[PDB]
């Protein structure tokens, strides 16, 4: 079986992801919604970019009432902008429940924080991706997030010509236990490779025995022909996933540059002598846990 | 055809009608909307549970950029969770309301009559005037009430209702909007109403308008196949305040336990000198 430190790292992971992670949305609160009764090339980028991820929203009351939010159509106007306020405020509660898995980590705690702020910018788009993918429901195409749901409206071919789908799709086929995701999480995060990381030869070794870890865990828990190179797999999967990350940021600042709406801490990670720039990101990680 | 005094008659009660029915609702803003996310008592909620229970309807509102905001109530599950849509109704009916109040001023015939009768009928005949209008935006093959961008739709069983088989029939008659108005006059000067002093002058102008109704029929509608149409709007009438009746005591016990109605609405329904009990209809009336 597995050696006993991966057993006690697998357990940490664990417990962090549990710790860090609210997936019933409970404590997602305060959010902005589109209103009710509401160059050529860089818009046409632009509209293209937006159509691509087109959701529509769910709010589900504790009461059983329901509000359902249909977007509109691409008139060529501000319209198309209509989600993005909630979708900052979203992406922001990811965000911080991506630092908070981060500074659980013994391994992550330990460096220095130039090197967490680097690494959570690097990361933190990847991480709330893969959180993302446990709570996407393949069959109706929706991420079910407790009582906010956001449905991909429609053929089925062509929407996953757009890589983020895509991946998101994929990923749930390989069906991956929690300590396979929680794992993909912690290669991710500690990428030897992203800008600014100065301790890059520790964050390799700490990457390597990650990813050691996850196909040990593949081998003594998966014996069915069905997961034949699911560790190589994954390992293509994240290599995917940095790759969407890349794209998406350059999607975000363009829209930032036409129509702003990240909030302070997606303007940080996203970069719209560390720490002065990263004042918010400086004070999640002295806060401790 | 009609005599001179006929024609002038409608004339002037469709000139009422078109300065102060909004059709588009396009004026009706800053609304309430639903939440984004003992011994005797037990009784009173028992009756009031079943009365919410009547009144359910989906919401729906279309934003100018093809946006579209749906609300669908939840099932009754005790608490207020069955309240959820009373302070967006009392806003609907209140600007409703306003625009009945509106719709009496500018009548002549109203005009002339004593504030104090005036308050009467108003109070007598708001809610039924305000279900005349809503018949008229009402689609009948989709069971929804269409109040421009906004939309509040139903979810044998429903024509059990009163309330929805009065709108149902009365959709079916496919009125005119000239017997619609002339529908309205002859429920605003009802000279039944509780509190009415000229009775024996609201009777005479109440026949006065029955009779420009029959006649307008048989002058536009001559075809045997309307013969008895003229019955069938007074029986509607008749049904109508029926349902009034009940929609006031349905009302008050929702307000007794859960206070949800509006200053005006409180004048009109006698929630706590004719005058000094309505200060806000006088206002309006006096404007």
């Amino acid at each position: 079986g597995l050696t006993e430190e991966q057993r006690m790292m697998i357990r940490e992971l664990m417990d962090a992801q549990m710790k860090t992670f609210d997936t019933t949305f409970s404590h997602f609160k305060n959010f902005r919604l589109p209103g009710v009764l509401s160059e050529a090339a860089k818009w046409s980028q632009v509209r293209k970019d937006l159509c691509s991820l087109k959701v529509s929203l769910q709010l589900r009351g504790e009461d059983g009432s329901v509000w359902n939010y249909k977007p509109p159509a691409d008139s060529g106007g501000k319209e198309i902008f209509s989600l993005l306020p909630h979708m900052a405020d979203m992406s922001t509660y990811m965000f911080k429940g991506i630092i908070s898995f981060a500074k659980v980590i013994s391994y992550f705690r330990d460096l220095p924080i130039e090197d967490q702020i680097s690494l959570l910018k690097g990361a933190a788009f990847e991480l709330c991706q893969l959180r993302f993918n446990t709570v996407f429901n393949a069959e109706t195409g929706t991420w079910e997030c407790g009582r906010l749901s956001y449905c991909l409206e429609d053929g089925f071919q062509q929407l996953l010509l757009e890589p983020m789908l895509k991946f998101h799709y994929m990923l749930k086929k390989l069906q991956l236990h929690e300590e396979e995701y929680v794992l993909m999480q912690a290669i991710s995060l500690f990428s030897p490779d992203r800008p600014g990381v100065l301790q890059h030869r520790v964050v390799d070794q700490l990457q390597e025995q990650f990813a050691i870890t996850l196909k040990s865990y593949i081998e003594c828990n998966r014996p069915q022909p069905a997961h034949r190179f699911l560790f190589l797999k994954i390992m293509a999967m994240l290599t995917e996933l940095r790759s969407i990350n890349a794209q998406h940021t350059q999607r975000l600042l363009r829209i930032q540059d036409i129509h702003p709406f990240a909030t302070p801490l997606m303007q940080e990670l996203f970069g719209i002598s560390l720490t002065e720039r990263h004042k918010i990101l400086h004070r999640l990680l002295q806060e401790g846990s």
